[PDB]
């Protein structure tokens, strides 16, 4: 009860951060995910004995992949740690609780393809899975990591706070699907423009939860530019992976997934970012107004974007 984990001087301002990095440390990541529950959910939220075991269960789970990896995971669940305590008091002990894990789990055992390719192949989780395939299955893995003998984190809850935890996560990681972002942020900002909104409302907090999670899931382009670049080779690497596989079932890919259009990267980065960052974060910051950084940020990012194409670099 009373083992606090401290990070060095430089993590523990930074981490506070909407833009800070993880690192290229791999070691330190448990740490620094295990630091951002103490401090956003409290010393008592999880027995560290099984915190500890739930962590490195879920790390097994996620593959090498270049994008869709443990580093995804930790980045992800980092900057939902920067949307709560910048948000101290609009959530519940059972939000912070459930979101962080909610991030921590949102791509377990991503295999690095969209829904669409796990169609176009006939992969069996699409027929066990109509819509939103790869997110019903990462809920699919993350219950299985909860019912190990010594994982479950979440034992101490009464059985209403429970299924309650249980509710919030599944929904938390369904929003991840980008299918659906569109349809959700269009609602949430009629309601916010209209006046409607209501947080007391469970399913209008369900809607804001879910763009926090689109938010903290696209959080690479809100990083430093050489952060934001880097991490697209990464996020591209899959994508050609993918159309090279659609190539294989004899599919044109579309032009983002086919390595021979890498000229075309620039001007799709633009496409992404005007169509879905900057929307999801403009109304994020509506509705949160202390995530203003995280739209700064991304609209930085879009003027390092330009500024590739006009060949400044
Ligand atoms: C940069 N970043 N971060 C996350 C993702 C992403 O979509 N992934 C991660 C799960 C699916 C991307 C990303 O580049 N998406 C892109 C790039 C080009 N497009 C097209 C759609 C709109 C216009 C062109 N979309
Ligand atoms: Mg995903
Ligand atoms: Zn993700």
């Amino acid at each position: 009860g009373l083992m606090q984990f401290t990070l060095p001087v430089r993590l523990c301002k930074e981490i506070e951060l909407f833009h800070f990095d993880i690192g290229p440390f791999e070691n330190m990541w448990p740490g620094i995910f295990v630091y951002m529950v103490h401090r956003s959910c409290g010393t008592s939220c999880f027995e560290l004995e099984k915190l500890c075991r739930f962590i490195m269960s879920v790390k097994k789970n996620y593959r090498r992949v270049p994008y869709h990896n443990w580093k995804h995971a930790v980045t992800v669940a980092h900057c939902m740690y920067a949307i709560l305590q910048n948000n101290h008091t609009l959530f519940t002990d059972l939000e912070r609780k459930g979101l962080l894990i909610a991030c921590l789990c949102h791509d377990l055992d991503h295999r690095g393809f969209s829904n669409s390719y796990l169609q176009k192949f006939d992969h069996p989780l699409a027929a066990l899975y109509s819509t939103s395939t790869m997110e019903q299955h990462h809920f699919s893995q993350t219950v299985s990591i909860l019912q190990l003998e010594g994982h479950n984190i979440f034992s101490t809850l009464s059985s209403s706070e429970y299924e309650q935890v249980l509710e919030i996560i599944r929904k938390a990681i369904i929003a991840t699907d980008l299918a659906l972002y569109f349809g959700n942020r269009k609602q949430l900002e009629e309601m916010y423009q209209t006046g409607s909104l209501n947080l007391n409302n469970q399913s209008h907090r369900d809607r804001v939860i879910g763009l926090m999670m689109t938010a903290c899931d696209l959080c690479s382009v809100t990083k430093l530019w050489p952060v934001t670049k880097l991490t697209a080779n990464d996020i591209y690497a899959e994508f050609w992976a993918e159309g090279d596989e659609m190539k294989k079932l004899g599919i044109q890919p579309i032009p983002m997934m086919d390595r021979d259009k890498k000229d075309e990267v620039p001007q799709g980065q633009l496409g992404f970012y005007n169509a879905v960052a900057i929307p999801c974060y403009t109304t994020l910051t509506q509705i949160l107004p202390p995530t203003e950084p995280l739209l700064k940020a991304c609209r930085d990012n879009l003027s390092q974007w330009e500024k590739v194409i006009r060949g400044e670099e």
